[PDB]
């Protein structure tokens, strides 16, 4: 990476993480792959869903081959394989589990279907029913509080 | 930009903006310039809160040159002329405001100072003080919201 999008990548990676480090394309890739396993759980992912999924993955400046190789990803893995494939991604159970949450609200509010998955997927993470019922609630805030910041900023007219 | 960067960069900028369009570099760059030139209003501009407005930039893929640039950028324009440069800018009073209210605090707490700048700002700005004071309220339930998120997530150790 040049300096500059080091400078973009770390910052973007303290924002939504705390991390004081660029994480590895591979764990990169392999947080994506168990956050889209996750997502999907039992069912299916819809585009919206992946795409968003992508999206997020490509703003902390990853390679390319990782966003490539997400594409054609077929997340049919078990997820405790998966995440057992980095020592880093196997301390991310959490931060999993709420990009997942992030990843199904995509294309709409979350379903009882959802929800369901989500604490499927959470047991065999190993977290607590009160930590899961925490996160859920934590990305409902966040997305109210970013709808009452986009309103605020631009209750009109958006220039983009 | 390739696909591969459209993506990420779309994302972040909805992200952080609601935009539906990347801006234009110069967008970026002017935006930036007046952001800085707020932060800085009356006074100075540490450093660690330059290197913060540099980073959050950067996070939204602008080409290298936007980045070069603010570096050897001296805020000392005035803000209204600044903004006047771009008619997508020149919409993006409570924008600027907020990101400079983020810029004022990433090297610690706003103090009465920091305050009095942003009002003298948000003056020149056409900003009204009930808009001004629910600017800095959301700044700051978006930072303590940031912290409960990252103390939920990794409450101990964390991978980066
Ligand atoms: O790479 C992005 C990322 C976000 N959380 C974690 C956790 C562990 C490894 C990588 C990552
Ligand atoms: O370029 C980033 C940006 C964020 N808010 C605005 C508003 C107007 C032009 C550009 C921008
Ligand atoms: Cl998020
Ligand atoms: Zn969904
Ligand atoms: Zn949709
Ligand atoms: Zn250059
Ligand atoms: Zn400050
Ligand atoms: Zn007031």
């Amino acid at each position: 990476m040049s300096d500059i999008k080091k400078l973009g990548s770390s910052w973007i990676i303290n924002w939504f993480f705390g991390f004081n480090q660029i994480p590895t394309n591979e764990d990169s890739s392999i947080y994506m792959k168990s956050v889209l396993t996750c997502a999907k759980a039992d069912g299916v992912i819809s585009p919206e869903e992946k795409d968003w999924a992508l999206g997020f993955c490509a703003s902390w400046g990853v390679a390319d081959w990782v966003i490539e190789d997400l594409k054609t990803y077929e997340a049919d893995e078990a997820l405790e394989e998966v995440i057992a494939r980095s020592p880093q991604v196997s301390m991310a159970q959490r931060d999993i589990l709420l990009s997942a949450i992030w990843v199904s609200a995509a294309d709409g509010e979350l379903h009882e279907k959802e929800k369901a998955k989500i604490r499927k997927m959470a047991t065999i993470l190993g977290i607590k029913e009160e930590i899961v019922d925490q996160l859920e609630q934590l990305y409902y805030y966040e997305a109210a509080l970013r709808q009452k910041r986009l309103n605020l900023l631009y209750p009109q007219k958006s220039p983009y």
